[PDB]
């Protein structure tokens, strides 16, 4: 490899593993539209297996830019619009508070406060429907943002249902293909299981347990050579064959909302670039990231920003990743680590790579 990414890519993860105890990690770095990988430590402390580049990782709500862009993609099918009623795709939700919630407030967290979470104790079907049926909102439709699970991952659910495909299939078909993510799933098959990393939380090895509209929120699990893929499939959507997933992609880093200094897409949040690294650190943070704050429409939505920093954290029980990159810079990182370990560390040290090498 270059000598100047061998250099910070070291110098910056280093530390950050030995500060955050994390057992496993691999890191892609995209210079150039090219790709470069790094792995240090264990997959399976237990076994002694390495991570490796084949080595899938528990993406959690990374996931979200899959959905995204899979909405993005039924969007330029013709088959939904953002503009339709929830209740246009779900007609058995016929309670009051749902007039006037669109997909875009499902897709974009502006609902009116749909939680966080989706209730453990919703299983069935019927639950679901009882769950959002029995929600009240805090705010009007479009006035507030509040990162939810329950808000995209019924998004994703819903914009798959013109195409009568499940969620998992349409994934698959659209996405994973076209893109050649031949080792990035919803559910690890049997003869993948010898790759898959444990998560460690508080020293015990785990997975991340089912749970409703899990597929769509936090579900995927990837390799770090995957999801270097998937960056630079995000970096130049334009080389993309297939017309309407190149569509999707452009329609996932649209602007649509405004909070503070950062745009919120579809799955994707957007910064203009050269952003402030304090903005980016302080504001990936729980305590920010997580918050109700009022928005601001876009109207119309901005087509995607070239020179802008586009990115995303997820983390499960026992993982923690991190993606982000520049168009206009075809500069780019993916951070995948076996714990789950604070938002403001993988966007520091994304930032002290991206920063050198730009
Ligand atoms: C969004 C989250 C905080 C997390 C994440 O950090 O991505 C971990 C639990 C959670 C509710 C979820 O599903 O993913």
């Amino acid at each position: 490899a270059p000598q100047q990414i061998n250099d910070i890519v070291h110098r910056t993860i280093t530390p950050l593993i030995e500060q955050q105890k994390i057992p496993g990690m691999a890191v892609a770095v995209i210079y150039q539209g090219k790709p470069y990988y790094f792995t240090w430590g264990y997959a399976d402390i237990a076994k002694k297996q390495p991570v490796t580049q084949q080595t899938l990782f528990e993406l959690g709500s990374v996931s979200k830019t899959f959905t995204g862009v899979l909405g993005g993609d039924a969007i330029a099918r013709g088959e939904i619009k953002l503009s339709d009623p929830t209740t246009k795709y779900w007609p058995e939700l016929t309670a009051k508070q749902w007039n006037g919630i669109t997909l875009l407030h499902l897709a974009t967290y502006t609902a009116g406060g749909l939680p966080l979470q989706v209730p453990d104790e919703v299983k069935s079907s019927s639950d679901l429907l009882r769950f959002y049926q029995n929600w009240q909102p805090a705010w009007a439709p479009g006035t507030q943002r509040l990162y939810a699970n329950s808000s995209i991952g019924l998004f994703g659910a819903l914009a798959v249902k013109p195409s009568g495909l499940s969620f998992e299939q349409a994934m698959q078909t659209r996405v994973f293909q076209p893109l050649k993510l031949n080792h990035t799933w919803i559910n690890v098959p049997p003869a993948e299981e010898k790759n898959y990393a444990w998560g460690y939380r508080e020293g015990k090895a785990v997975h991340v347990s089912p749970g409703a509209l899990d597929a769509e929120a936090y579900g995927v699990k990837s390799t770090i050579e995957d999801m270097a893929r998937w960056v630079q499939s995000n970096l130049k959507p334009l080389d993309i064959n297939e017309k309407t997933l190149q569509q999707g992609i452009q329609l996932a880093q649209s602007r649509y909302w405004q909070t503070g200094d950062m745009y919120q897409g579809l799955g994707w949040e957007m910064l203009d670039w050269p952003v402030n690294p304090d903005s980016i650190i302080n504001g990936s943070d729980n305590k920010i990231a997580l918050a109700a704050r009022p928005v601001k429409a876009i109207t119309p939505p901005t087509p995607a920003v070239r020179a802008s920093w586009v990115h995303k954290t997820g983390a499960t029980g026992g993982f923690g990743s991190y993606v982000a990159f520049i168009p206009e810079k075809e500069l780019g990182i993916v951070m995948l680590a076996n714990k789950n370990y604070p938002n403001p560390a993988r966007v520091d040290a994304a930032w002290q790579i991206l920063n050198a090498l730009q």
